[PDB]
């Protein structure tokens, strides 16, 4: 397992534009389009983000592209962020995922928002920081995939994802 196949199982995958868990327009995997009301205002965005004129609809092969390229972006934010990055440089190779997960899915603000719980897991404190990450909007509001990201958090292993 890996970060592409873990937010793969998190995220699915679309080849049309829809609708998030929040009600916002995205396509393929997880790619947010727009927090516009608009589904105009999503496909001038799906358009520019592709290169051309889509009508809502996109390929396999430009959804994992979009997905490369969003991979690559939560990773450089982490590392460039600096309450995430000396977390980051805490954890093993699993719990590195975990956190990328995290960012992929609320942003690079959001995650730096949990200050107790970076702190927790920056000391090492597995079961402490998932009970507090735990009390949160983010595992009221998608309680499986939270449920999933804690575990990894908990445990060090992919067993969630098995
Ligand atoms: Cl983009
Ligand atoms: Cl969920």
């Amino acid at each position: 397992m890996n970060i592409f196949e873990m937010l793969r199982i998190d995220e699915g995958l679309r080849l049309k534009i829809y609708k998030d868990t929040e009600g916002y327009y995205t396509i393929g995997i997880g790619h947010l389009l727009t927090k516009s009301p608009s589904l105009n205002a999503a496909k001038t965005e799906l358009d520019k983000a592709i290169g051309r004129n889509t009508n809502g609809v996109i390929t396999k092969d430009e959804a994992e592209k979009l997905f490369n390229q969003d991979v690559d972006a939560a990773v450089r934010g982490i590392l460039r962020n600096a309450k995430l990055k000396p977390v980051y440089d805490s954890l093993d190779a699993v719990r590195r995922a975990a956190l990328i997960n995290m960012v992929f899915q609320m942003g690079e603000t959001g995650v730096a928002g949990f200050t107790n719980s970076l702190r927790m897991l920056q000391q090492k404190r597995w079961d402490e920081a998932a009970v507090n990450l735990a009390k949160s909007r983010w595992y009221n509001q998608t309680p499986n995939r939270a449920k999933r990201v804690i575990t990894t958090f908990r445990t060090g292993t992919w067993d969630a994802y098995k």
